[PDB]
């Protein structure tokens, strides 16, 4: 496991001011190191990808730098619009690895709301998420995420829980063809990765369900080459207790 750790983890700033938020890793990651934000109740966005490469369609104030251990994302003029969680990811080694996010917060400014488009309910790509819901510890879930407006089988797909109030977490990927999984640590042995590629749709059979596996649930689709997520679906609950 490459640990990422962001600093700060909390921001206050005002509209106009120059904002930089700092992502280590445990041991070099090369380039392999995204950027996403996150309004609550969103599914995340990607912002840079390959450390530096601003996504289609992100302002230009938002910029990365760094290669190797030490990564930094920059906007040099926080927007009402830009007040939210930001998280660095590394996809250089499994399991892919989060940073614990940076809040930028308020402290006069005035956004006009919005979540990214995420689900069938966007454009271009749709992600329809469906199954989420109450189980009790021990217990099954499976999870499904219907896909559109792509080739599926030339993409890999992931999982991607968030528990609440928490980060985002990878949970598991799998290449396009089918033929490689990926898991992270806490759900080997438990949770199975699919994908029936006649039906265009990605799967996650959960079993032996624990109080720790509550979280939203995101599927996202890769592209490119240097493991990043650009289209998420809208998450779907699961809660496990008594």
């Amino acid at each position: 496991d490459i640990q990422m750790t962001q600093s700060p983890s909390s921001l206050s700033a005002s509209v106009g001011d120059r904002v930089t938020i700092t992502c280590r890793a445990s041991q070099s990651i090369s380039s392999y190191l995204n950027w996403y934000q996150q309004k609550p109740g969103c599914a995340p966005k990607l912002l840079i990808y390959a450390a530096s490469s601003l996504q289609s369609g992100v302002p230009s104030r938002f910029s990365g730098s760094g290669s190797g251990t030490d990564f930094t994302l920059t906007i040099s003029s926080l927007q009402p619009e830009d007040f939210a969680t930001y998280y660095c990811q590394q996809s250089y080694s499994t399991p892919l690895t989060f940073g614990q996010g940076t809040k930028v917060e308020i402290k006069g400014s005035g956004g006009s709301g919005g979540c990214p488009p995420c689900g069938g309910s966007g454009g271009e790509v749709q992600l329809l998420e469906s199954g989420g819901g109450l189980v009790q510890p021990g217990g099954s879930l499976r999870l499904s995420c219907a896909a559109s407006g792509f080739t599926f089988s030339s993409y890999a797909m992931s999982w991607v829980r968030q528990a609440p109030g928490k980060g985002l977490e990878w949970v598991s990927a799998i290449s396009g063809s089918g033929g490689s999984t990926y898991y992270a640590d806490s759900v080997k042995g438990r949770f199975t990765i699919s994908r029936d590629n006649s039906k265009n749709t990605l799967y996650l059979q959960m079993n032996s369900l624990r109080a720790e596996d509550t979280a939203v649930y995101y599927c996202a689709k890769y592209d490119g080459i240097y493991g990043e997520l650009d289209f998420w679906g809208c998450g779907t609950l699961v809660t496990v207790s008594s």
